[PDB]
């Protein structure tokens, strides 16, 4: 199975996974110098307040915060995007050091960590037929660096010990992705892809442009979870990020400036 080991991480996916030297593949350095303003993108729009949050599993790749997609609740729209897209998980990206751990970076900047929250385009019906569609999903990043804690994580944080291996999961209900956001919707955006098997080419990313801070103990938490399943050797989940890959024939937008 693909994974980030020595002999299973991003250079290999290819051999399973073709798509993956495809040409609208993520995540991409972002190049601040060369991303166009681009007047005519709109303001996001995050609509959260009826978020229902259900459960929170550690899936051996990372852990992921999954919500109740079965009605018209937690919504993006807006920004780059025509029609409707419903949140259906979040979860992160991060390292074995504060250095590195971002999948997008920012003229080469590496963050901490970067979270992810998935969000399928509603005229697909459901996720697994959006996936399939170039439209069909449009993922928010945004980056974490290590500095003052982040409180509206710290749930999170508290629950991982509860699910430290791969294929544990915990109830997860009542949590407020609101409180992950950083004070600024400033984005850039680009056509790209799943950022892990099987890396299909059917995301808009919408990448914010402020990071949010988060603190040296809600990170080591994070590098405290478990690739293997119970058991089993043990595995640090750390360095669970694709690097950059090549831009080929993109251009990224700038929602400001
Ligand atoms: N193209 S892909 O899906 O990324 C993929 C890549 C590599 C494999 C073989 N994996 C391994 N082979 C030898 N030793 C190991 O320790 C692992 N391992 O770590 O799994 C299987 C699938
Ligand atoms: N890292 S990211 O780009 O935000 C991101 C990556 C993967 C997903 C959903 N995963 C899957 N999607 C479709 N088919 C699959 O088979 C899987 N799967 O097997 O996982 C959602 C978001
Ligand atoms: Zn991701």
């Amino acid at each position: 199975h693909w994974g980030y080991g020595k002999h299973n991480g991003p250079e290999h996916w290819h051999k399973d996974f073709p798509i993956a030297k495809g040409e609208r593949q993520s995540p991409v350095d972002i190049d601040t110098h060369t991303a166009k303003y681009d007047p005519s993108l709109k303001p996001l729009s995050v609509s959260y307040d009826q978020a229902t949050s259900l459960r929170i599993l550690n899936n051996g790749h990372a852990f992921n915060v999954e919500f109740d997609d079965s009605q018209d609740k937690a919504v993006l729209k807006g920004g780059p995007l025509d029609g409707t897209y419903r949140l259906i998980q979040f979860h992160f990206h991060w390292g074995s050091l504060d250095g590195q751990g971002s999948e997008h970076t920012v003229d080469k900047k590496k963050y901490a960590a970067e979270l992810h929250l998935v969000h399928w385009n509603t005229k697909y019906g459901d996720f697994g037929k959006a996936v399939q569609q170039p439209d069909g999903l449009a993922v928010l990043g945004i980056f974490l660096k290590v500095g003052s804690a982040k409180p509206g994580l710290q749930k999170v944080v508290d629950v991982l010990d509860s699910i430290k291996t791969k294929g544990k999961s915990a109830d997860f209900t009542n949590f407020d992705p609101r409180g992950l956001l950083p004070e600024s919707l400033d984005y850039w955006t680009y056509p790209g892809s799943l950022t892990t098997p099987p890396l299909l080419e059917c995301v808009t990313w919408i990448v914010l442009k402020e990071p949010i801070s988060v603190s040296s103990e809600q990170v080591l938490k994070f590098r405290k979870l478990n690739f293997n399943g119970e058991g089993e050797p043990e595995e640090l989940m750390v360095d669970n990020w694709r690097p950059a890959q090549p831009l080929k024939n993109r251009q990224i937008k700038a929602s400001f400036k």
